[PDB]
DNA sequence: CGCGCGCGCGCG
DNA sequence: CGCGCGCGCGCG
């Protein structure tokens, strides 16, 4: 849905750096949806991530 | 949710054994509100599962 | 011992698809993948890019 | 290098739950108990259980 | 189409 | 409280 990755555009505009465990637990939505949306708004350059080894992965908006 | 609880014991009820895959896609949930209901359901013996080694474990009703 | 296998095809073969090896060997692709992931992960086996192709060290 | 300093504590130790090791090595829980079960799949050391017990061999 | 994935995990 | 987990994976 639209509507989901425009929650979690918004938690990120709100908040800047993120693991998907803030964005899940605040939105109120599976962690699995929320990763989906992320990696999928990846690849749309929309938002990137940075991953030191062995750690979650911590998303940003590219704006 | 206990309804999310009914109808994947419904689903099993009705298809018997059945990997996550089966449930989720049947049912339009995610694949981990499923399998979070499944280990649930299954520490309170109302289903099981059988594992063969490095495969997706199959769940029925203990009933 | 299917990571024998594997080594042992890919020593023989060179260059070579998941699907190349588990045609051949009689094996499940996943489970073959498995054991490639984790025979790259030791160093012994590596590969090109996807559709992915293996070989040793 | 993680591993080879959790072994020797085990070596110098024993029998260690991860919170001996992590807080003497200064590490993550995770980090440690992330070595722990790859050694453990290795057969380099094993659990007791939980709260599980971690010893050499 | 890359896929190795099992995963439930929320955990401080 | 066991937790190692990163995981997005839907894939045929």
């Amino acid at each position: 849905e639209n509507e989901i990755e425009m929650r979690i555009c918004d938690y990120l505009r709100r908040h800047g750096r993120s693991t998907v465990q803030d964005i899940f637990k605040e939105l109120k939505l599976e962690k699995s949806t929320v990763n989906r949306h992320l990696y999928s708004l990846q690849a749309s350059k929309q938002v990137f991530k940075t991953v030191e080894d062995n750690k979650r992965p911590v998303w940003n908006l590219v704006e």
